[PDB]
């Protein structure tokens, strides 16, 4: 249930605060056109490396908690602002 989802969010919080600069660089390297977004699949690739290799079900639920725009892309500066807060 909701607890499984919250455990993944806590691990995501820990990864962003521990590797802020490396995660920002990963977003910037995927965001070549500087639109302040990255794709759903690129975000999953970052999660695999920094948090854990999520199942399709876990990733679907994580994506539901992310700041996603109307074009299904991750608003990564909003993500960085929320997951780097103390």
């Amino acid at each position: 249930g909701a607890t499984a989802d919250r455990d993944i969010l806590a691990r995501l919080h820990k990864a962003v605060t521990s590797h802020y600069h490396a995660i920002t660089q990963e977003f910037e390297n995927f965001d070549t056109m500087k639109t302040n977004t990255i794709s759903r699949e690129e975000f999953r690739a970052i999660c695999n490396r920094r948090v854990q290799i999520l199942t399709d079900e876990q990733f679907g639920r994580l994506w539901n908690e992310m700041p996603v725009n109307a074009k299904g892309r991750l608003k990564y500066p909003d993500f960085l602002s929320r997951f780097s807060s103390e």
